């Protein structure tokens, strides 16, 4: 006896048949189950969540309450002991260029978002949780370990507030506590427009009927647009520099300036709406403003879709591609788009791709200036370093000419993230996102390792001697046993990331197979999907298959010179090519129509 009824707060809209667009809440896209891949439900569930008390609590919350008889470790030791290391010389990904970490972020902005709960501020709460350590209700802080560099210097623990939870996000119901994913989960630009009408109202230009996107009306990029700022206060990207006070941007999604090279890419997106509908007015002068905005809308959520499944998800799954995405077939309304709760640690993968430096580089990529290179905490939240030091142009120079960092057992995550992150409102840059992703998988109730394993009909290794054989290492194998005493209760997050990547790929098998069910199920489960009939005319498919991130660019740029495989690694001058070169976007077949 089902009970779907659940899923409160409700952006309820109905839904008109032969509707010509997206919704920008997602909803309508599946038309048995209109919810389905809507922004602000629950994360699906593709096994039953795993709590302390199988309801809610956490994993570690009860200090007496095992999991499968043995305590789970502290998430920050984890971090210390298996995470950490000190060396950046040799962790360079010798075939992917900056730009292959900086892509997998921003698909992951636009699939998926748990945000903490809300509780709001005028509390006696998250001031609390930061002050005094106690963990109590949405308080569930990262303890640091006895022999911690940080329980010397920072305090007793890391804050750490529990994720939204959707029916109440107080009081609580009778089935297990489900995570919200506030944003869209097709792959369709929610974060360059927004998952929300009031935020995607907001970042429209509504003065003039060009159906452009709001833009910076303080700053210009040598004629180019800036995003509009946040004048919400307090503003991290102000307190990060209270001298140059350049305020963080408004996107689509919350989290643009988190760091500069994610407000880079998504400037380069709202320069391509803009420059697209500017283009279908020249094309298509009776087009009013609103088709204008959605004809420009579904053209950059085309972009996003190919270059993601075409250049981006080939190089991640490596011989895996194959197993898991098989060549699209067309729109399946019985497959789920759902992000599931998984998906959401599994994407976390990018995490040990993110190299410890930023490099701004000149019109002949070579070092802008006498601090080209700078070190990557410096550059959280950081927005001055874009107005004040160049514009987007360098930052760009560097994301296609310098390296990601290479997954590495022994030098998994860069201490700029796992001790130096800045997090809003916590004032230091003295977080650790490993032991936030860890502490993470426990706040949403994550089945352990094996169960994901066998999930993918991999095998679940039950000693140190068969997680060395699946591991393929030794060292790393008995320091998660040390640690978590058997192979059932390594997080999901760590367990994934441990395992040598697949050929050709930057992952393991089981993340391989976590990673490719998903993309398959936003792919087959999208009525909207670029490569579905009538989404687009045949025309129209073969003007889209010409798109690049290179001619994206070249089109949103001043730089004269990019490569053509903007994903590997790739040497000026001599894998660099004039832009005059790559293949545009034809849009002659957007005209409204012809004989
Ligand atoms: C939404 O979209 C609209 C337009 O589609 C945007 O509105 C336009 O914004 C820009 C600013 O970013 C304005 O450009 C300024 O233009 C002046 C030159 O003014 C002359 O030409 C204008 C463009 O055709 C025209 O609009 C002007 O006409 C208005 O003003 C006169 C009074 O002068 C009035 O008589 C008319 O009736 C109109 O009301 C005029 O003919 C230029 O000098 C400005 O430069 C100064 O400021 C910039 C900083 O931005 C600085 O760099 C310069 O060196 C200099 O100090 C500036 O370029 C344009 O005027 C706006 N158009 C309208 C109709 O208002 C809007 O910005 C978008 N909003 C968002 C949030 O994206
Ligand atoms: C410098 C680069 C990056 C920074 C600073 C960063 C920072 C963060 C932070 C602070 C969180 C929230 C952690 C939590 O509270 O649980 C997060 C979540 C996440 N990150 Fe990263 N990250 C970076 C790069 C990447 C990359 C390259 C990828 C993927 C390729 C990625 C994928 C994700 C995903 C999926 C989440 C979870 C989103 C959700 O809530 O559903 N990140 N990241
Ligand atoms: C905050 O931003 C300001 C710029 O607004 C930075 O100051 C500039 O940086 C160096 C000073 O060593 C010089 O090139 C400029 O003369 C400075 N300008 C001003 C106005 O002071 C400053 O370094 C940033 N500070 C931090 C902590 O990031
Ligand atoms: C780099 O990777 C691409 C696939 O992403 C491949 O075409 C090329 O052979 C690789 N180059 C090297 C040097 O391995
Ligand atoms: C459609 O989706 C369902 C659920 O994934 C699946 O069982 C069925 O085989 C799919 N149809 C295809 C692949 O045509
Ligand atoms: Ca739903
Ligand atoms: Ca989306
Ligand atoms: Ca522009
Ligand atoms: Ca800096
Ligand atoms: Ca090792």
């Amino acid at each position: 006896s089902w009970e779907v009824g659940c899923g409160a707060p409700v952006p309820l809209v109905k839904c008109d048949e032969n509707s010509p667009y997206r919704t920008i809440t997602g909803d309508c896209n599946n038309r048995r189950s209109p919810a389905l891949g809507a922004a602000n439900r629950a994360l699906a569930r593709w096994l039953p969540a795993e709590y302390e008390d199988g309801l809610a609590l956490p994993f570690g919350w009860t200090q007496r309450k095992t999991r499968n008889g043995f305590r789970v470790p502290l998430a920050r030791e984890v971090s210390n002991k298996i995470v950490g290391y000190l060396d950046e010389e040799g962790v360079l990904d010798q075939n992917r260029s900056l730009l292959f970490m900086q892509w997998g972020q921003i698909v992951d902005h636009d699939l998926d978002f748990a945000p903490e709960t809300e509780l709001g501020s005028n509390e006696h709460s998250k001031t609390q949780c930061e002050e005094y350590c106690i963990q109590g209700d949405n308080c569930f802080p990262i303890m640091f370990p006895k022999n911690d560099p940080k329980l010397k210097t920072q305090g007793k623990c890391m804050p750490f507030s529990r994720a939204g939870f959707v029916c109440p996000t107080p009081p609580y119901q009778s089935l297990a506590r489900e995570q919200i994913n506030a944003v869209t989960s097709f792959l369709d630009a929610s974060l360059v427009y927004g998952s929300e009408p009031s935020l995607a109202s907001r970042l429209r230009n509504l003065s003039s009927p060009l159906g452009l996107m709001a833009v910076n009306q303080e700053a210009w990029d040598h004629g180019l647009a800036y995003l509009p700022f946040n004048n919400k206060k307090p503003s991290p990207c102000e307190f990060i520099n209270t001298t140059a006070r350049v305020p963080c941007f408004l996107a689509g999604d919350s989290r643009a300036s988190e760091q500069i090279l994610l407000a880079t890419a998504h400037t380069l997106l709202l320069r391509e709406h803009n420059r697209l509908a500017r283009e279908l007015k020249k094309l298509n002068p009776h087009w009013n403003g609103e088709k204008l905005y959605q004809e420009a809308r579904k053209i950059l959520g085309a972009f996003i879709q190919i270059i993601t499944f075409r250049d981006y998800l080939p190089i991640v799954l490596g011989s895996e591609m194959q197993k898991w995405i098989p060549p699209y077939q067309g729109y399946n309304n019985s497959v789920d788009p759902r992000i599931s709760n998984v998906f959401t640690f599994a994407f976390r993968f990018g995490h040990m791709e993110v190299p410890s430096t930023v490099s701004r580089l000149d019109e002949n990529y070579q070092p802008w200036g006498p601090e080209a290179e700078l070190p990557l905490h410096t550059l959280f939240f950081n927005t001055w370093r874009i107005i004040k030091d160049g514009g987007i142009d360098p930052l760009v120079r560097g994301l296609l000419a310098k390296k990601s960092k290479l997954m590495n057992q022994d030098k998994m995550v860069t201490s700029e993230l796992r001790n130096k992150l800045f997090q809003p409102t916590h004032k230091i840059h003295g977080f650790d996102l490993a032991a936030i992703n860890l502490q993470r998988c426990r706040d949403h109730g994550m089945p352990g390792y094996n169960s994901w394993r066998g999930f993918c009909g991999l095998s679940q290794p039950k000693t140190l001697k068969g997680l060395q054989t699946v591991l393929k290492n030794k060292i790393l194998a008995k320091k998660l046993m040390d640690l978590y005493k058997t192979p059932d209760n390594i997080d999901i997050w760590i367990g994934g990331n441990a395992e040598p990547m697949v050929e050709r790929g930057r992952v393991g098998p089981l993340l391989a197979c976590l990673l490719g069910r998903q993309f398959q199920q936003i792919r087959d489960g999208d009525r909207f999907w670029w490569e579905n009939p009538g989404v687009f005319t045949e025309k129209q498919r073969d003007s889209l298959q010409k798109v690049s991130f290179s001619r994206l660019i070249c089109d949103n740029t001043h730089i004269t010179k990019v490569p053509l495989h903007a994903f590997q690694a790739n040497n000026y001058p001599h894998d660099f090519v004039d832009c005059s070169t790559v293949d545009k976007l034809d849009l002659s077949p957007w005209a409204s129509r012809e004989n």
